[PDB]
């Protein structure tokens, strides 16, 4: 089982300037709850973007994809190919744009957080993968974050 988990603006934007262009602490808790105790896979850029206090993310086996054979990621398993990364039975791909696109075909689940923020795509942005008709989904109720932004959760699947 390979799953993808991400938070996106309605526009599809998930990253800009090496960051996540919004604040939504409630999403942090959701991400943690889904991924806790499992293997997580991320691209090297996503690894770099992790705040040092949570690098590596606790209680999870951190796997980092990089083309540099000798890249140093303390507390994480550096692998050079997708096949080396997706070996665990329950793997959660946690970003970024390049890795989501790379792992989507191996995925049978997507846990998505839509953030109701006006944020038109700009060149160079990290973007969420687009889910086609092979996916069946359930949409949750809109909720207000203490940061003022509305957000809702989607759970997609395919067999
Ligand atoms: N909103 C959300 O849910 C999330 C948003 N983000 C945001 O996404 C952005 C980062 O995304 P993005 O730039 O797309 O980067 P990625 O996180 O997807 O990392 C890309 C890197 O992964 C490695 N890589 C990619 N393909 C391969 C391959 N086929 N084999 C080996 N290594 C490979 C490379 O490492 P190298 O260059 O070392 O070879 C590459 O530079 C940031 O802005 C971040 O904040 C990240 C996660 C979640
Ligand atoms: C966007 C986020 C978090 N939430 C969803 N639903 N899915 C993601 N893949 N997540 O990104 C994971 C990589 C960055 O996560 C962290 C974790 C803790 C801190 Br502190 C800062 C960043």
């Amino acid at each position: 089982m390979v799953g993808l988990i991400w938070a996106q603006a309605t526009s599809g934007v998930i990253g800009r300037g090496g960051d996540i262009p919004w604040r939504l602490p409630e999403d942090q808790a959701h991400f943690r709850e889904i991924t806790m105790g499992h293997t997580i896979v991320m691209g090297r850029r996503t690894w770099d973007s992790l705040p040092a206090k949570v690098r590596p993310l606790p209680g999870r086996r951190n796997v980092v994809l990089s083309r540099q054979a000798d890249f140093m990621a303390s507390g994480a398993e550096v692998v050079g190919s997708l096949e080396e990364a997706l070996t665990s039975p329950e793997t959660w791909v946690i970003g970024g744009g390049q890795v989501y696109a790379l792992a989507l075909p191996y995925a049978t689940r997507c846990e998505v957080t839509e953030v109701d923020i006006g944020l038109p795509r700009e060149a160079g942005d990290a973007l969420a993968p687009v889910l086609d008709e092979t996916w069946r989904g359930e949409t949750g109720e809109w909720r207000f974050s203490r940061s003022g932004l509305r957000y809702r959760l989607y759970s997609y699947h395919r067999s």
